[PDB]
Formats: C-alpha cells, structure tokens, sequence
C-alpha cells in the first residue's frame, strides 16, 4: 500500500544506552508501522494517495472532511517518525551550520538545550518538541499528538518525540532524563540538511 | 500543602497480573504526586485552595486566567487519579446496580465492553475513557489529557487511564490488551456508589 515504513538508518541497538533497543524496535516496527497502515487506509482511492507525506501534512486544510483527523494523526505520525529516525545517530557531533546558528542566537548551546528541554518537558500529554525555521529564523515550538509545524508554515529541522512510548521503558516518568540523553544521539548533519532545504 | 496524595486502598501488587506493581508505584508515587505538587503551587494563596477538587474541576471557567491551564491539567490529574485508584480492586465482581443498567441499555455487558474498549483505544494521544451519567442516563465518552467530564456537567462513574504511562511497562503498544485486562480489576461497588451520588 501507498506509503511505506522506512528502514532505520542504523541498527535497533545503535542508540544504547541513550535509547534502549526494545523501544527502538517497538517504536519503529509497531507504532510507526501502525501510522502507515492507518494512513494508507484513509487515503486509499483518493487524490492524496500519490502525494508526498510532506505535502499532505503541510496542507491538511485541503484534505477531504471525512478523513481530516485520520490524515492529521496518522499522516503526522508517519512524517514525524520518518524525520525522527533520520535525526538520530550513534555518531553524533555537536557542530555545524545549525549548531553555529544556535550559539549565535541563544548565546551558547547549553542555553538552547535548556529552552528546548523545558519546552519539551512542559508539553502536557503526548506530543513533540521542535526546532523550526520560521521565515529564515530559528524557533523552538512544541505540538500536541502528531501535529507538525509544517502545517503552520514552519519547517522542522530537529524533533524530539515526547509521547511516553518514546521513553517509558527506560526512563519511566523521568522525561527530563530522556530529554537530556537525547542530546548524545542528535544527527546534526541531518539537522543542517533539513535547514538547508527549508523554504 | 493544601491537596494531599491519597493512599491506595490496596497494596501496590494488589492488581497483578493485570497491572504490574512497578506501574502502580510509579503511577501513584510519582505521576499522581506531581499533579498534587503542581496543583498546590497553582492554587496557593487563592480562594480555590480550600475548595474540593470536584468543585474546582466542575467549574474550571471560574478559575483565574493565569492559572486556568495549570488547574485544568493538574487539578484534573489529581481528580482523575483519585477516582481511578478507588475504581480498582483485587476482588472485582461484575454485578450491581450499574452492571444491571449496562445490561439493560447495551443489551449485554460484552456489548458495553466493546464500545468502551474501542472508544478507549481510539482516544488518540493521552487521555481517559469514561462511563458517565448525563441527565440520569449512561454514556461512554473520552477526554484528552487530564480533562474530566465533570467540567461539562457529566458525572464520571468509571474511568480508565489510557495515558501510555498507565500501561507501557507491561503492555507496551498493546493498549487493547491493557483495556481487556482492566475489566478483571474494576470495583463495581465504587462505580455503583459514584452512580448513586450523581447530581
Ligand atoms: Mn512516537
Ligand atoms: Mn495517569
């Protein structure tokens, strides 16, 4: 069926001890796969079936009424996880075009991490924390559920899943320890690629 | 500080093998306790501090603007978990005034379980599934995050936490297996008590 579940760029253990193998397997093979399944079921036989997931999520207001929510939720899930897997790496190095821009705007990388971590922690319920480019400038935003900033005309360049499935097996309630661990596995080359592509 | 974390009516292992000890401990000692902490911080020095949690949640529109969300979220968390612990038991028996009413209205207890389970499963993101009394009649509804039907003038008589923290350690993504397990630990005497109190 139309959309497909992308492979991880790395093995399921790749991100230990920051994110456990069991979570990487369930999160990818089960959670992300379910979004794909339900997205395909929603769009089957529609003009949407053949669009890129980015163009669908960017333009949710153009979706037929009877599948607006299914597409928002499962289309968003598909997009958000596809970005997430590419944004993680076992060989992270905190350097590059966006890291240099973060240091210029926030003053240091720690000051950016603090704001991101605290916005991430403050997202009540399920959702995501993002670094976005909005009209050429960097901003930190959060979204509920599987909503994505593309829908509001902001390009995501880094995202962190703060649904409890993303962290509960290893960290339980300690979302801030998960958030802290995430910095060790950020693919800043991917961030810089997404930043360069931004419209 | 004003509101207090209620004790469980039973021990932390009480609900095994349907809900694991580790989840009961974290869920109560950490998640629920945090709602109490943050609720107290929001209401400290306000006229709200001395109200019952029910009257606060029932009347969220009367909360001062600058703490509306903190009270909705943490007040709701406090109420919802306080109800939840009382609604579980190691000695459940599917009988009573509400079970007889469920069989009359749905036709069987399985038909009610099906609807409840599927509404519970369909609640996207974090939230709760409820059996409520609305103007004397039973209805199944779900709410996001820590919202509670009392706010909309419906009295909850059974609730199931479908935040992933409630089920992830034992069931991971298999929310429906958690939902199915929950039936074994429902305190229908408490349900009948809440039903009898309803205004
Ligand atoms: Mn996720
Ligand atoms: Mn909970």
């Amino acid at each position: 069926m139309a959309f497909e579940l992308p492979n991880l760029p790395y093995g399921f253990r790749a991100l230990e001890p920051h994110i456990d193998q069991q979570t990487m397997e369930i999160h990818h093979d089960k959670h992300h796969n379910t979004y794909v399944t339900k997205l395909n079921a929603a769009v089957e036989g529609t003009d949407l079936e053949s669009k890129s997931i980015e163009e669908i999520v960017a333009n949710l207001d153009s979706v037929p009424e009877n599948i607006q929510t299914a597409v928002r939720n499962n289309g968003g899930g598909h997009l958000n996880h596809s970005l997430f897997w590419e944004l993680l790496t076992p060989n992270s190095e905190e350097k590059g075009t966006v890291v240099d821009k973060i240091k210029e705007q926030w003053g240091s990388l720690d000051a950016f991490k603090e704001e991101f971590a605290n916005q991430a922690a403050a997202r009540f319920g399920s959702g995501w924390a993002w670094l976005v480019v909005n009209d050429g400038k960097l901003e930190i935003v959060t979204t509920p559920n599987q909503d994505n900033p593309l829908t509001e005309g902001k390009t995501p360049i880094l995202g962190l899943d703060v649904w409890e499935h993303a962290y509960y097996l290893k960290y339980q309630n300690k979302r801030p320890d998960y958030i802290s661990a995430f910095w060790n596995v950020v693919n800043w080359e991917k961030v810089d690629e997404l930043y360069n592509a931004a419209k």
